[PDB]
């Protein structure tokens, strides 16, 4: 009834979220909704403040890219009729929708690709260990390695992640890494030349997130592309259904695609 | 009096604008304003629709990253008392504030660096020829060349820019290029290997925008860093003054810094 929706993002400066936001804004606009923006910069205290601020302003609903931390307040501080849909990371709160990527499958595909190239010492640098995304991407890694009968040393796993990369690469160090996002891939690239190692001959990398600069390297960095704008567009579509009473909250898993270039 | 401000951005998916939006949102929040977001994707017809949409919702004012096109409709379709501050590109409408970078200075500094390295065949790939940013970044280039007594062939100038790069680099082609943003730098990188040329020994590059990937290259790509967050914060600060009657619209030029890595 107000035709305003609240979009709260954990990091607008990260291009993943910016493109999610573009899909949200494009859908809302096509349907005649306005979009209130808040950026939390991964601070849960700010996320809570924006939730309360957006609620008091009586937005019709919230699209939330959650920051790392507890989200129980959402279930006790808000009416059960206030529609929320999460992107990227799930809430695990009854009634809250989620639009999420197929992380397990994408990671398993990326790592198989490395295995098919002849890597056996393969590691993984992920972001914060507690996240749904880190957890599922790590899981895909383990499943690929397991199916190939390749053992995985825990010292090969780390949770920018430059320091993590630097630690796993100064170990029987891996010849290959799965990185869980473009920003971690940045930190891995920083670790290589901190350690004097050579992207390519010394270490190969498969990453999530399809950034143009990854294609400029030699070899081109293979990536798992996430359907960022579609995540945004579908969250807004599910939020609108919830608001106008034409549909339910659900967990939607969207396809990723492996790009080898 | 509503405590809502309209942020209209020409391309939220471009990291430049995402970081400006971040600065705007952080300053609005600190002052108890909310931010409605529109993304135009560089379409002036969408810009005008957002402006009208935001005005009818009675936002207190607008921060506008202008899309290329005519902006006189601002001056005729809005009350003179409606505060507007532009970022990145100026409006040239009486009463509208602007928060811009020091484009001439930063470009001259980057090109002088190339000249101090021993480049004499130096070109420039800029974005759309009309824009204030392209115009000023080109001017800085010419002033550096001039001061060094190095002649510039027009055919070294092009206004992604992959095609423009491909064109200037298949000419007495330059050994170095100024590129006017990270997105143009992507197109020049694309051109290099379309042409079979080598970043480095064949063509060097200085760019605006400080992206982490630029430092992974060999050599590292020197950049003119823009104060993106501060541009957003100050544009919001100016706009708030204008709304609460505590200050005036003006043109602010913000310091950029040259990063060689």
């Amino acid at each position: 009834r107000s035709n305003v929706v609240g979009l709260i993002v954990s990091d607008i400066e990260n291009v993943f979220f910016a493109e999610v936001a573009s899909g949200v804004e494009s859908e809302a606009r096509h349907k005649g909704y306005s979009v209130l923006l808040a950026n939390t910069a991964e601070d849960i205290v700010r996320e809570r403040e924006a939730v309360g601020q957006f609620f008091e302003r009586r937005v019709d609903g919230l699209i939330l890219a959650p920051s790392e931390g507890e989200h129980d307040y959402l279930r006790t501080e808000l009416p059960k009729t206030f529609p929320i849909v999460a992107v990227n990371r799930e809430l695990r709160i009854p009634g809250c929708g989620a639009v999420l990527s197929e992380n397990v499958r994408g990671a398993r595909t990326a790592v198989e690709y490395l295995i098919a190239r002849g890597h056996t010492r393969i590691g993984a640098i992920v972001g914060s260990a507690g996240l749904m995304t880190s957890r599922e991407r790590l899981k895909g890694f383990r499943a690929a390695m397991s199916a190939a009968g390749l053992p995985v040393r825990q010292e090969w796993i780390a949770a920018n992640g430059r320091d993590g990369a630097i630690k796993v690469l100064t170990g029987d160090r891996p010849t290959a890494l799965l990185t869980s996002s473009h920003r971690i891939t940045e930190g891995a690239m920083q670790a290589l030349n901190v350690l004097g190692l050579r992207y390519g001959p010394d270490v190969e990398i498969v990453s999530f997130d399809n950034l143009p600069w990854m294609a400029f390297l030699d070899p081109p960095l293979p990536v798992v592309e996430q359907p960022t704008r579609r995540i945004g567009q579908e969250a807004m579509r599910m939020l609108i259904h919830m608001i106008e009473g034409t549909g339910n909250a659900t967990e939607m898993r969207l396809q990723t695609r492996f790009v080898t270039h």
